[PDB]
Parts: structure tokens; C-alpha cells; sequence
């Protein structure tokens, strides 16, 4: 038991917050960055003052999560990819304490070259030996879900642009603190990655080890959108209007929970107008543990509060290295090796 059972609430903790303006001009405090990402931290950084288009893109794409999740089964079955371990396209998963959640995954190779559906395959790295990273994206039909693909790409591009600036700040820290560190490494790794993976998640309405570490470098996050799908039906019926976002969460216990090295778990909120970034294990390895991936988990809304009508939508963008990039620069372990569980090499 990490969080109190029943109606009792965990304390809420404030994440370190910086302005995108300071990320862009290179004046973000490295003290604040270490407070956000260091060994005693929550492993999360909130970025405010985001581009003006963010609010609408978030609203549209999180609405698409509901529309997508309610497409006829014949359409969703075409988006399933078992060879990719369901890490490309659509699939159904479950969360127990008892919520059903549909996931849609896409690689973000398009960030580097908009014509790419996935990394260019090689003998060393291809869909047959790394299907969970290198399989081609599977998109819903434009006629049945109009505008989904450009909206998805535009919001992911915005979030990755910000991730590149966060990575640049991390590089400033590492260049000051780590002897022999390659200047500009994390910025280059994020900016050129064709393995970065985005996940659009839809919690279906329901009637009345817990933590993980992210594996990549920096995970961009939106705040969650709750939708009353009885009031605004998630049915594609001119442009496609967004669905109604509930102003306030129906369940104050839903959300993100982080267990710092203090051993106790706190709830952490993302302001609706902000983007947050969590550190992952690859960034921890690249910084030799000077920044840490911090254990955490997400809870959906309890069925009593969903009341068979309220769905929950989120976007996460797992920026991470190309498979051949080193993550342990002493032992020369690559991200692909690291992903296959290799922890030592000689
Ligand atoms: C699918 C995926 C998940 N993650 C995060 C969320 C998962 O719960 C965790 C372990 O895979 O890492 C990544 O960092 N990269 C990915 O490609
Ligand atoms: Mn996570």
C-alpha cells in the first residue's frame, strides 16, 4: 500500500515549474533543474508559458482519444499489431486496484522527416528484431476519423520541440558536472530520434509492484481531459469539433502519484496550460545517476465517479534514443541493448 485505501487522500506535492521562455533563452536555473530531476527529486519538471497553439491542440487530440476509442470494432481491429507487442496502433488494457483503457501508440520518426512512418530499416535495426520501436505507424482512416493524423503529429512536434529544450538544459548541467561528458549529447539524441514513441490513452467510462519507471529519456505529458460522453457523444458526425472537457476532475484521487526516495507517495498535478516532463532510465544512465528516474503510477477515476459516463484522455510522448546510441558511455551499452535488459558489457 503506497496511497491510502478508501476515501482517504494522499498529500499533494508541487512540482518544480519553469518557463518555456527561460528554456528558449538558456537562462533556466540549473539549481531548479536539479531540484526537479536530482536524486532526492520527484523526477518531473512542469513547463509553463507554452506556445499559444498548445491549448487547442491538446483539446483536439484528447478529444480524438474518445472518438478513436468509440470507432466500430471492425475499424479498431485493423489498428492492432500483435507483432509489435501492441506498442504500435490500438489495443485494450486493464487497470486494477478496475478500469478499461485503450491505448494508441505511434512512433515519432515523422519529427525528423515528415515522410517517415518509422525509422529507416537496417540489417542491425529493423521491424523483425525491434518491432516494439520500428514498426510502421497504423493510422485510422481519414474518412472515418478526419484530421487525426495531422493533429497527432502537430501536438507531438510541439511537445518534442519543448523536450529538446529541456534536454539542452540537462546537457548544460551534465557539461558542468560530469567529466568527459559529450557536449550537447541529450539534445542531439532527442532531436534526431526515430524511436520516440507517443501514447494516446482513453479510459472507458465504467458504472459503479504498483509503480514503474519510464525507460526512455524525457516523457512529455499533458494534463488529463475528462469527458462526459453522454453529454457530448464520442461519435464522428466541415471540421471535426472537439468534445466537452469537464472543468474539474470528477474524482480528486485520480491522477499521477510519485514515490520519491523518502519512500512515501504524493499526488502531483499538471496545470491544464502546461506540459510536464518526467525523467526516464535512459537519461539516468546517460547522466551516470546524477539525474534519476523516479517511481510513479497513474490512477484513473473510480467507477462511482465515472458513473458510466465520464471518460479520461491523456497523451504521453516518450522521447528516447535511437537504438544504436549509447546510454552507458563507460561500458558502451546502447539503447537497444539497454532495452533488452543488458546491464553489463565487455
Ligand atoms: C512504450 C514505451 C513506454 N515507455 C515508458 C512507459 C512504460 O511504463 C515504461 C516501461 O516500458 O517506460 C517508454 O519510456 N518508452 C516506450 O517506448
Ligand atoms: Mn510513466
Amino acid at each position: 500500500g503506497l496511497v491510502p485505501r478508501g476515501s482517504h487522500m494522499a498529500p499533494i506535492a508541487q512540482a518544480v515549474t519553469v518557463s518555456l521562455n527561460d528554456l528558449k533563452n538558456g537562462t533556466v536555473s540549473l539549481e531548479a533543474l536539479e531540484e526537479a530531476f536530482g536524486p532526492d527529486s520527484l523526477g518531473i519538471l512542469v513547463v509553463k508559458d507554452v506556445p499559444a497553439e498548445f491549448a487547442e491542440l491538446r483539446h483536439r487530440l484528447l478529444s480524438y482519444s474518445s472518438y478513436l476509442g468509440n470507432l466500430p470494432k471492425s475499424e479498431l481491429d485493423r489498428l492492432e499489431n500483435e507483432k509489435a507487442k501492441y506498442l504500435t496502433g490500438w489495443s485494450l488494457g486493464k487497470e486494477t486496484l478496475d478500469n478499461l483503457k485503450g491505448s494508441y501508440y505511434a512512433n515519432c520518426a515523422f519529427y525528423v522527416d515528415p515522410s517517415l512512418s518509422c525509422a529507416k530499416p537496417t540489417e542491425e535495426f529493423n521491424p523483425d528484431n525491434f518491432p516494439e520501436y520500428l514498426s510502421p505507424n497504423l493510422w485510422p482512416q481519414e474518412s472515418t476519423l478526419p484530421g487525426f493524423k495531422p493533429t497527432f503529429e502537430d501536438l507531438c512536434r510541439l511537445i518534442i520541440d519543448v523536450a529538446v529544450l529541456v534536454a539542452r538544459a540537462c546537457d548544460r548541467f551534465a557539461e558542468k558536472q560530469i567529466a568527459g561528458y559529450p557536449a550537447g549529447y541529450l539534445e542531439g539524441v532527442v532531436k534526431t530520434s526515430t524511436t520516440t514513441k507517443a501514447r494516446l490513452l482513453h479510459y472507458f467510462p465504467e458504472e459503479a509492484c504498483a509503480t514503474h519507471l519510464d525507460h526512455g529519456c524525457l516523457t512529455g505529458l499533458t494534463s488529463a481531459m475528462f469527458v462526459d460522453e453522454a453529454a457530448t457523444p464520442p461519435v464522428v458526425n466541415g471540421s471535426l469539433p472537439p468534445l466537452g472537457e469537464l472543468p474539474t476532475s470528477p474524482d480528486p484521487k485520480a491522477g499521477l502519484y510519485i514515490k520519491s526516495r523518502t519512500g512515501q507517495t504524493v499526488q502531483v498535478k499538471i496545470p491544464r496550460d502546461c506540459i510536464a516532463f518526467q525523467t526516464g532510465e535512459a537519461l539516468e544512465r546517460i547522466t551516470g545517476g546524477k539525474f534519476k528516474a523516479v517511481p510513479h503510477f497513474v490512477r484513473g477515476a473510480r467507477a462511482e465517479m465515472s458513473a458510466g459516463r465520464i471518460a479520461r484522455n491523456t497523451l504521453a510522448v516518450f522521447t528516447q534514443p535511437n537504438l544504436g546510441d549509447e546510454v552507458d558511455m563507460e561500458q558502451h551499452i546502447t539503447f537497444g541493448e539497454f532495452a533488452r535488459g543488458i546491464v553489463a558489457k565487455n
